[PDB]
């Protein structure tokens, strides 16, 4: 098996069905105790929460699931009625994301994506009507954060107010994005410092609120 079953393995036996923090406390201890992975964790996790509460979001695009950590934590904190459409191009990760959603029993709040953002960023107003995003986490492949944000508000998918979240702006860091909304003047932009999932090597969330063209 691959870590990822393991790691799903391991939630569905050390965890409550239904019960979301279960399932992320489940994971954080397999990830500690037994074998890393490329989960937000829970000390950026916690940096996640204050974000998700503050604005509430409507409709949260995630580009990369992986195991669905991120897309839980986030799910768990949405209030009725509000969803979370998830983009994994690993059709691997996409099967175990799914499994973790549903024994978690968020599945309602989530619709996962089995496909490359580049090319279903495109099709999010067409085919599954959405006009505007409130939130976006960025957590793919890192050379995909600038591209894909410079695509989101080419479909006119962005507007004032969005919240760009962005993971590993640090470690393994994502130079040409952090630059670019820096420097920007259609975003403002907060650094949070904090941690490497289940290590001690500093990492940090950027966060990017979009002021419109
Ligand atoms: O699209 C994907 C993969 S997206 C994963 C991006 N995320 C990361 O790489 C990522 C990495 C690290 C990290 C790694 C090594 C370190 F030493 C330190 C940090 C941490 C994170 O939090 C991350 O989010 C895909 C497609 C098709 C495929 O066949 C496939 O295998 C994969
Ligand atoms: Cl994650
Ligand atoms: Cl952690
Ligand atoms: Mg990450």
């Amino acid at each position: 098996d691959t870590k990822e079953q393991r790691i799903l393995r391991y939630v569905q036996q050390n965890a409550k069905p239904g019960d979301p923090q279960s399932v992320l406390e489940a994971i954080d201890t397999y990830c500690t105790q037994k074998e890393w992975a490329m989960n937000v964790g829970d000390a950026k996790g916690q940096i996640m929460d204050a974000v998700i509460r503050e604005y509430s979001p409507s409709l949260v695009l995630e580009l990369g699931a992986y195991c669905g950590y991120s897309a839980v934590r986030m799910a768990r904190l949405l209030q009725p009625g509000a969803r979370l459409l998830t983009m994994e191009m690993n059709p691997d990760y996409a099967a175990i994301t799914q499994q973790m959603l549903n024994f978690a029993g968020l599945q309602d709040k989530v619709t996962i994506l089995n496909g490359a953002s580049q090319d279903l960023i495109p099709q999010l107003k067409k085919k599954y009507d959405v006009d505007t995003l409130d939130m976006v986490f960025l957590d793919h492949w890192k050379d995909r954060y600038l591209p894909d944000t410079l695509l989101l508000e080419k479909c006119g998918l962005l507007r004032k107010g969005t919240v760009l979240l962005a993971d590993n702006v640090i470690v393994p860091g994502t130079p040409d994005f952090l630059a670019y909304v820096r420097g920007s003047s259609s975003f403002e932009c907060t650094h949070y410092s904090s941690y490497l999932e289940y290590m001690k090597v500093v990492d940090g969330l950027e966060k990017a609120i979009y002021q419109g063209p």
